[PDB]
């Protein structure tokens, strides 16, 4: 039933928001015992392992839009299921932030703008101040690369059930490595959902954190789709 | 035979208590060395996923009263077991909560009531200063997303074997998020083992932490068995 | 063939003390990027992962004399086979220490007396000044636990191929918890390996760290084939 | 088709320098929040991980020039594929650095040879402070046990599916080890390829990161091939 898929997406996209965010904002920089990047590129992995081993049988467990439309591109799944899986994704993402925007208010002086509440950026609003080149050459080779993983994991030929290790790992792995350039998105659900909440910047640059996520998963779709497969 | 799965939820819960607890009273706060939030919320997770698979076998491996109560809700544990299963749970607790004591009273200073022996608490005894509102929000999802965790990846189309992974690791991810709230419970059993150490505040506050991990746990069950299954 | 298995155990042993204590001696306390006791446990986990995934299929992978006296007791492991096992950790260890320690010495002020050479202590050579009873009673609890884990996940019922990950990641949970305490033995070739390199007082305390582990082996093993198999 | 391997032998490698190498370029310093060496630890060992799962079912999934090699060395891959797979490496890893030399200048004050751009070195080059002696050993043990570890893991009789689990964390662990002594290079296209950005001494020592990486993989296979098979 396509609403199950599209339920398994919402919860699945708000678990990852909530997780992810949810740990930056009121964990990576806690005094003293805070959990640091390492501590938010690990939390980001785990949503996405936890829910594509609770519901991946369900839905495929995209929980991304660029995840979404790079296995269409990938020739993984079908055009007339991408807009759904896309909203459900979204809404999902949103109504997480919201929880956590309502959670993150109940401490003295909490301040989503100011904080930037976990928002993807470049430039100016970059955490380590990297160009808006830095920023687009890493948020598409890592969407192009999370793409591949996706795809290769799930082959036919890849060992039945790892795929949700694989891809969540593969989430760590690259919050890893680029956080400190664009707060990671390589998901524009994720990025909508905080820029929301944000309310200033982070909507002015959300518009790159849908395209470039989006073209980069299409470009790992299509790589593994030619020259792999 | 039911007493064997009561001896494995019983052990498993001393586990869970024993290494979360005591990763935080002995280990989190080291000078220079310690392991942070992070590592408090890694051993979380592994207690549960080294024992879920030590013992799943045997009792279906829960350790944690809002999960027993949770599968009930959800259809997949009958009513007739819960009792035994949450008393096991509890009793379990209080015996690790014991030898941890012991074991920290070994060190010069050691004082459970004014650091808290890692009780659960809301408001001036949130880590972080977070309101009860904040406290419910967060052990709720959490209780609730837990529990959507649980339920999905025991699914019949759920990948045999990987269940432990997916629900150890769903804690630990758990512990990254909420640790800063109420130094997380989502567990009664948990929370009530160290509060009796803990011996003032932690037991005012440990009806919250009995209701709102169990609504949780139900709610998390009911979206489960009613939206996605 | 006995060899083989002996072989086996021999690199095994090798492998986790070499990374285990190669971890804490070389990389634990580095000047702001060290990786801390949570580094330091999840090396040691991922030492028993990787050779019980790598070796486990020839010699079981126990890579400890505790493991292999408390599978004997746990009625698992013949009587007749404990013995040269039990060489062949002890060698394999010494060996890792030995090239450890030739490391170690080719950076300007290494001293394996003075900083212990991650020896297992108690009292004053507790790395955080618990008594010996906090020693005793953390290592009895966690080398039994560490059995109960063992016997579990390799259980006729539990699903085939898990236990390396079980069996490691709960010794990274064991060192989350028990560092402070003792640097965490649970392992009597472990600790043997590096006290003949400190040289002093880790030789004085080695006994202990013989003699607990291999009782709660004993009793973790006893406890599952009794009370849960 | 030898083209397809090739293709994933060469994104392989880059997706594990381009992760690893990334994450210390980008993120291991980061003030207060950065990931440390525990961080890019676990960033190499999950390229390798993700990877392994997305592409071995392809390649083999080497991404190593001292795993084909060392495979080679084990009676495991044939003599005719071993060039081909060692230049699909390098180019592989040469285009990773590049994008990362492209990303890590949109920083202000980035300095590829100063900073040494993750350049694996001895002496005055090692992290802290090893003698050459001390590098020979660790590159050796550590090469030599990772290539025990891929033998032993993909043995006939190991489990079938694990493989890049435990691969993939044993590089996790061999960083863990020995990032102070070399920055861990165990692999010739994981030096050549940053090396050439650093354009120093990265050039000059280059020469014992393949010497030694591969010696060692040629004895972790004869081990595995003549002692444990
Ligand atoms: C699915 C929801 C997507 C929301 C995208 C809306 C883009 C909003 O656009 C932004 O609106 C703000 C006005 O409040 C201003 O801060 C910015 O100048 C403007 O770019
Ligand atoms: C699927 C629902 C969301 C679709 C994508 C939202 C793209 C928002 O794009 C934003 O639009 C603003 C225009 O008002 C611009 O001012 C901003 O610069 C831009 O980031
Ligand atoms: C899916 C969301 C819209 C993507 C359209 C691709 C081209 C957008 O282009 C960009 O839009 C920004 C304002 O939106 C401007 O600030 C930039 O100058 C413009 O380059
Ligand atoms: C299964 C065991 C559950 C124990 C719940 C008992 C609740 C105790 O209640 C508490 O008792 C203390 C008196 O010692 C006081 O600190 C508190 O004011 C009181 O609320
Ligand atoms: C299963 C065994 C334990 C059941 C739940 C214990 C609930 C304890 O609840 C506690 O009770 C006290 C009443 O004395 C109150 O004063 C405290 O505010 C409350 O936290
Ligand atoms: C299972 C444990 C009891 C849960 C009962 C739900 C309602 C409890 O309600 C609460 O009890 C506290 C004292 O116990 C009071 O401090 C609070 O004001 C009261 O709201
Ligand atoms: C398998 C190898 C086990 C070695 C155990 C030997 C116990 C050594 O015993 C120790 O010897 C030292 C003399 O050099 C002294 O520092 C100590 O006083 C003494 O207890
Ligand atoms: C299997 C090979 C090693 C067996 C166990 C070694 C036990 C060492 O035991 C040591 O012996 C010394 C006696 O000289 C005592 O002085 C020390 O206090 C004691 O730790
Ligand atoms: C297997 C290694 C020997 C274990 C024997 C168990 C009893 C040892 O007993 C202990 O031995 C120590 C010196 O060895 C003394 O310092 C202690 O006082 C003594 O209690
Ligand atoms: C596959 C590519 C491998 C490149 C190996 C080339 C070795 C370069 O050699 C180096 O060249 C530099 C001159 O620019 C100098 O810094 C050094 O003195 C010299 O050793
Ligand atoms: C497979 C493609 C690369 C092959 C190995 C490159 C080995 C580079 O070796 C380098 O060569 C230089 C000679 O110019 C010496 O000066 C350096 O000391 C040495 O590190
Ligand atoms: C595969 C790359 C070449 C390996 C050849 C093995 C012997 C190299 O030998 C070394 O070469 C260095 C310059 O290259 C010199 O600095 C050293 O003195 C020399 O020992």
């Amino acid at each position: 039933h396509m609403f199950r898929k599209l339920a398994a997406e919402c919860f699945g996209t708000f678990w990852l928001v909530f997780g992810g965010c949810g740990s930056a904002v009121l964990a990576a920089g806690f005094p003293a015992l805070g959990i640091g990047f390492a501590g938010v590129a690990l939390a980001w992995g785990l949503t996405v392992l936890t829910m594509a081993f609770a519901v991946g049988h369900i839905s495929g467990g995209h929980f991304n839009p660029a995840v979404t439309i790079g296995l269409w591109a990938g020739g993984r799944f079908p055009a007339k299921e991408v807009v759904g899986y896309v909203i459900a994704q979204v809404v999902g993402g949103i109504v997480a932030a919201a929880l956590l925007y309502l959670i993150a208010s109940g401490k003295t002086g909490f301040d989503a703008a100011a904080s930037g509440f976990a928002s993807n950026g470049y430039g100016e609003h970059s955490p380590g101040g990297y160009s808006m080149l830095s920023a687009l050459v890493v948020e598409l080779v890592l969407s192009a690369g999370f793409l591949l993983v996706i795809h290769g994991a799930t082959d036919k030929f890849a060992p039945a059930g790892f795929a949700p290790i694989a891809i969540g790992l593969a989430l760590t792995l690259i919050h890893l490595i680029s956080i400190p350039v664009t707060n990671t998105s390589v998901n524009p659900a994720r990025s909508t959902a905080v820029a929301i909440f944000q309310g200033g910047w982070a909507l002015e640059q959300l518009w790159f954190f849908w395209v470039v996520p989006i073209v980069g998963g299409i470009i790992g779709g299509l790589i593994y789709r030619t020259l792999l497969e």
